[PDB]
Order: structure tokens, then sequence, then C-alpha cells
């Protein structure tokens, strides 16, 4: 079968850390046949995290949304796969944790909207953004799966 | 608007002990991000059982609920979090387990309605009500979560 | 008593996840009357897949229900061919919902790692077609009346 | 019946780490009896602690088992005692093997998430220090003819 | 290459665990060759444990094997027979360390949940004993490079 | 409470990532009750490979190893704690996975020295020195723990 892999960016914010979800969170995407190949515990400066959330740069909880974003380390993860970005969006859940559905990882893991553990781009267009945003030039790690033939057909 | 601090009563059913998912129960609410302010292993007295199933002392069925509910040991527990009722029994299911969605407690561990696991109280009002009719007043324990603030703003 | 058929495809045995699939139904309380890694002929596989015969992709499909061995399964309980649909979720990973099994454990369509009868006449038909006279085993749940009223 | 005194310690609680604990001694076979979150009061603590009040580090330990909520419990079962302190581990979490809890969990004996009865005389003593009568209850538990003989 | 047997005695089906002691194995990184859940005839269970015949628990132990279906399993890997040794863990399951089968799973010796080969030539002896010719199903992992050198 | 907080390197080697253990083995240590500090997927050159193995770049093995370990992406890994040193080593198992005790990361998870999916610092001073050779300056994330309070004195 032939048909393009996207990358989205997922980041553990700094709640996740707190809570000790970095290893769990990696984790539902790895079982679930996804591939890896950006990742790193981060100190997100200022700025990075400003550009990151631009389009929110005029709102009232932007000073507040940074301020929380940047106030721990937080954890880039970069994920190859076809319909890698959607298929993370499901797997994350609603933005309200209370609303999202159990299984997700906010129906699982958390309760609160200003602290629901996790980013995953919202389109293959952001997923490209976000990962030349928070990553650098040659971080990224490319590799062939040994399951390659086994996950896809 | 926010919301106040809420507080909720979750029972684990006869089946739930018989099953060796007192654990498990307990694991998915500590999980999701809520506080547990009470538990305890407790036999239901035959008055206590019948002030619980109050509403639907009309219902023919009524007996069953009490016998049931009185013919061995369930555990008592009472948590607490903003939107903590409403969520439980999200995270619970759908009253008939065949229905409850994969993720749910019934969903992922039940099979049949009268062998659903688990009960968390159906509103706020009600949620009240159980933990001051189960628990004795000096069986909640309050506690400050050291990580109150990675859970919510 | 309900019985429906459910099948570990090859890319699960690869993957290893012929032990998670199990305990997902054992958990959710139903009963495994029928169990076995097998590997299936060509035309017992065509046989299984006898409708979609005429379809495009049917050779395919053949090819990849016989690369590798697989684990047929019998497992009973009321109601259990729908909710053994339920929990192993859209034909679709991609699609399927976080909790089912190709929602948190597959990919792709074409890869989808398991199999689950669609409706209570093809359980008893793919039970019939995958197991053999006597491989079934029946026996006494010790927390029946737990499960059930 | 053999029954021992286990409870989850005020940072136990912390780490929302009861449910895993309870779940371990559920999965090992032994039968629950007695459970509940309990504040200890200061006394029931000292009492319990009674023979380290000569101590240097008593101050400390008081303050930290009524530092927060603890979570007691009894459980039963023919070596429930022994078994309970090898499934737990080594009184320093980071002698404690991998496997055990406060090996799994825990990385300081100041902060060793559980305690267990060492001895069954000791079992029958803090289940008799930590629960009031009523507390404790019993029932016939299904899977018992599978768990012994 | 190197093959033992393993099997989930009856109190583990009762118990549902399955599934959960096949995936310790699928984690482990060994292969699944042999899979199939088997009701045991008193004859073959005698022949099994012929080593124990002139024991007193001997009666009870064929009786308990015959109590219902078991699973039984074979896994193919270098080394394999005295990893699932360590896996299983010691006998008596109150012995065995906590992250073994036996030491997180059981409490009995009479109702230890699982079996394994204790030697290379007693894995063959027993695979020839509990399955019949192509009940096993010869593949190679697409893993094999990353488990083996 | 003062006892001296030292850090390891750990290492996800190549197969841990073409199995998907990423997760798993991130989730020992952080439900351990460690801190993550350094955190990275990263593709090794041969030198940088080397002159971590110095001092087995006599062994007949030590060829193997070499392209074996940089066969593919790996995670780096930089983890703070009192005794995480030992404690890491002991959370991981024997060189050899057939040897390793069950519950043990190799014990639970290898079959196979040359394939033993993870590596961990033997020493304090080796702990400095890995860190040292595999994360640079700057890539190391100090931060305060919510619960260090109740993993510590
Ligand atoms: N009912 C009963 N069974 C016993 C007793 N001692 C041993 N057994 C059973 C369970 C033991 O695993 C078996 C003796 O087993 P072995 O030491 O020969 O081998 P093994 O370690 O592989 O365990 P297995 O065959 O899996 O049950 O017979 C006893 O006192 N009572
Ligand atoms: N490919 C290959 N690698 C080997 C062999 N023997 C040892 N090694 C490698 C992997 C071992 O982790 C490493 C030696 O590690 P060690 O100093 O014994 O301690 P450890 O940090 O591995 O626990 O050398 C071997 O026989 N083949």
């Amino acid at each position: 079968s032939m048909e393009d892999v996207e990358e989205t960016y997922i980041m553990v914010k700094p709640d996740g850390i707190q809570r000790g979800l970095v290893g769990e969170i990696i984790s539902r995407f790895e079982k679930k046949g996804f591939k890896l190949i950006g990742l790193k515990m981060f100190q997100c400066p200022k700025e990075l995290a400003e550009e990151h959330y631009k389009d929110l740069s005029a709102k009232s909880f932007f000073p507040n949304l940074i301020e929380y974003i940047t106030s721990g380390p937080v954890v880039c993860m970069a994920w190859e796969g076809v319909g890698v970005v959607a298929s993370a969006r499901k797997l994350i859940g609603k933005t309200d944790p209370l609303q999202a559905e159990p299984g997700t990882i906010r129906g699982d893991l958390a309760v609160q909207t200003g602290r629901n553990i996790v980013h995953g781009s919202d389109s293959p267009e952001n997923g490209k953004r976000e990962i030349g945003l928070w990553f650098k030039e040659g971080e990224l790690c490319k590799w062939d799966s040994a399951l390659a033939t086994w996950l896809r057909e």
C-alpha cells in the first residue's frame, strides 16, 4: 500500500511531567503502532512558546498560558505515521478532560482543561510547523521499523 | 463560570469484591486525578441499604436490590473534585455493561446489568446524600493533594 | 448460550498481542471455550471469507491471514457476539475509538490485528469452520453468579 | 485462619498508589477482610511505634505517619503475613528487589509507602490496634477452591 | 532451537490468567509456536507426572489437572526452558519471589496456576506428549534481529 | 534530609525502540520515584559509541557492539535521585536477560545479552561521565518535583 506518512508534534506538558505520565503517554502511541522520530525533555523558552501559541497572543489568558507552559520542563515528541495527526487527536481526547472519553489520554488521566497533560497537532499543516518550531534541524531520527510489514499493508 | 469542588459516592458492589477488582477501580479514579477522601470495606446493614435505594422502593425489584446489596461486603468510597460526579458516571459507563463503551469500567470489566460492578452517585445532590449516608461522621478524611496545582489551574 | 468466534491475525501474533487480546476478553467476563494457534490453509481461509470472493482485495486477504499463524478462539456468554465487536473497534483502527482493541493497538485496516463474528449466525458458522470435533472445551465458571444474576 | 495488617502510608496516598497496592494483594490471591482510609490520631501512631519513643527519629516518624490520611488493611490466608512481607519488600526501597512494592514504587526508607505486620502475632496486635471490631468483614470467596486445596 | 512446554493449570483458567500469563512470555521476547485449550485426560495427566506417582498428593494432583480445561503451550527460543522456570517462580507460590508468575498470582502449592518443563529434554518430551504432530506452527518473528544477534 | 543526590545515565538501546519499549522503560523509573532531568531520542555516531565503550574496545564483541548501538536511534536519559545509580542498575537486571531476575527490566523484557534493551551507569563517576558524554551543556532540565516531599525527607 502507498500512502504518505505524516508527522505530528505531540507534547507532554508541565503537569504531565510532574505527575509522571511521560512513560505512559509514549507507551500509548508505541502500542498504537506509530513511529517515534523526535523526542526530548525541554525547558521551553518564553519566546518559542509565544511563537507556538502565536494565534492566541491577543487573548487574555495568553499571559497565564505562556507562564504555565514554561513553568516547568515539557517533553517534545514527533510521531510519524499514516493518518497519525488525526489519530493522535483521537487518542488524546477532548480539550476538556471531564468531557474526554474514557480510554483517551485526557479522559483517563486528567480532570481540568488548563491542565490537560498533552498536546497533539490539530492538522498535518500544524504538525509540520510545530515539529519545525520545537525541534532543531538534525534532532529528528528516522528509522525503518522491523514491524513495517505488520503495521501497514 | 467556575464550578465548585464536588463530592461523589462511588461504591464497589459485592461482585466487584468477589472478582478482586477493588484495587483497579480505585486506581482508575486515582489515575484520573481525583482525590479519595473516603474508603472502607463495609457490610451494609439492611436499614442503610433501604435508604440508599429509597427512590426505587416502589419498584417490584426493590427487594432484590436490598437483598443483593446486603448479600455480601462492599467497598464504600467518597471522591472529591470539580465535576467529579458527572465524570465518575462517565468512567463507569452505561448501566448495561454490554452497552457500556470500551474504556469505561463496566465497558471493559462487566457483562450483565445485574452484576455491573460499581455504583456512582447520579447527581451532585445525591453524592452528598450517599456519602453522609454510608460514612459515619468521622470516616471522611480531608487532605491537601501535593499535586493540586498540576491537576487544575 | 451464545458463542462467538474471535481470531488474532498474523500481525497480531508478530506484534505479540495474543495475550493482550485474550486478557481483554477474560477481564470483560466472557468464558473462553476454544483456543488454538493455527496455520490457516488457503482453501479454509477462502471458505471463511466466502462472501468476499468476488471482491478485489480477496487474494491479498487470503495471503494476509495465511502469511503467518493465527490464534483461533471461541468465547461464550450472553450477547458476547455484539459485545466482542464493540471491544474490537471499527474496521479501520484509525477510526476505532480509544479503549477498543483496534483503537489502541492498530493503525491500518489491512492490518487490524483481530477478528470477531459480526452476527450470531456467523458465530456458529465460523466456530464450526475453524474448530474440529471436540477441540472446544466446556467448563463451569466459579464466578458465574458474580457475572450474571 | 491467618491475617495480617497492611497499611498504605501517607506518601502512598499522596502518590495515588492505593489502588495499585490493593490490586497486588488481590491479584496475589489473599482475601481482603478490612479496609479504610483513616486519619491516625497521634496517640494511636505513638502506640503503634511505642517501642521507638526513645529514638531520635520518633518526632519525625509520628509527624509522617499522621501527616496525611493512611489506608488501613487486613488480609486473610495461610502464610499471608510472610508473603505480604515478601510482596512489600525490604524496608529500604533502594535495596528492595524489583517486583516488590517498595522496590518498584519507592525510593527512600522514610517514604517507603507501605507497612506489613512482620509476624503473625504482630498481625493480630496491629489489626487490633488500627481497626475497631465491626470494621472487619467476613465473606465467602467464590474462588477459594481455585486458590487453595 | 530449544523449546519448552508451558501450561496454564485449571486454576489459571477459572481466574482469567490465560492472557496475562501468555503476555509475560510475549513481552519477554519468546516465540509462541504451540497453543490450544485442552481438556486433559486422566491417563495423560498421569504420564506427565510420572515422577510424583508414589507421592501421597498424586491422586489429588491428577484430579486437579483434570478438574477443568488447561491451556497447553510451546515456546521457542534459546535458553527458553530455563528462562520460563524463573518467570514461573518456585513451586510454592508463597516462596516464589515477586516478579514471577507464582510469586505475583498464586498462594498455595496445589494451585500454582502454571507449569514449565524443568529441562530442555523434558521440554521436548512434554511437547511430544501434549501436542500432536502439526499442532505446532513454525514462523519467524520480524523482530528476530533485535532479540538476538 | 542531608543525602547526596547523584545522577545516572540511562539509555534505551536501538532494540528497545524497535520493540516499542521506550515508554514502558521510562515508566519504571517514573513510578520508582526518580526524577527525569535529561531525555532525548538520538542517533549515536560510531565515534561517540566507542568513547562510551572504550573499556571494551579490546573485546571480540566490541565491533558488533559498536554497530549494534548505532544501528538505529536510542533514547538517552539522565535520572537524578539519592542512590539512583545503584538502584537503576538493580532495576535493570543482570547483563544477561536470561539470568536477570523477573521484575527487573532485562529479566522481564529481553532474552539475550547482545540485545539487552537498556544501559545504566555502573558507578556514580561513570554516571557523571556518560551523562556528560551523551548530553550537551544545557540539555539537562532542572525542576522541582511537587512530590519531592513525599518521595524523600
Ligand atoms: N497437591 C500438591 N501438589 C504438589 C505438592 N508438591 C508438589 N506438588 C505439585 C505441584 C508441583 O509443581 C509438582 C511437582 O513439580 P516439580 O517440582 O516436578 O516441577 P515444576 O516445578 O515444574 O511445577 P508444575 O509441573 O508446573 O506443577 O506437583 C504437594 O504437597 N501437594
Ligand atoms: N554483542 C555483544 N555484546 C556484549 C557481549 N557481552 C557483553 N556485551 C556488552 C553488553 C553488556 O551490557 C556490556 C558489558 O556491561 P557490564 O560492564 O557487564 O555491565 P552492564 O552496564 O551491561 O550491566 O558489554 C556479547 O557477547 N555480545
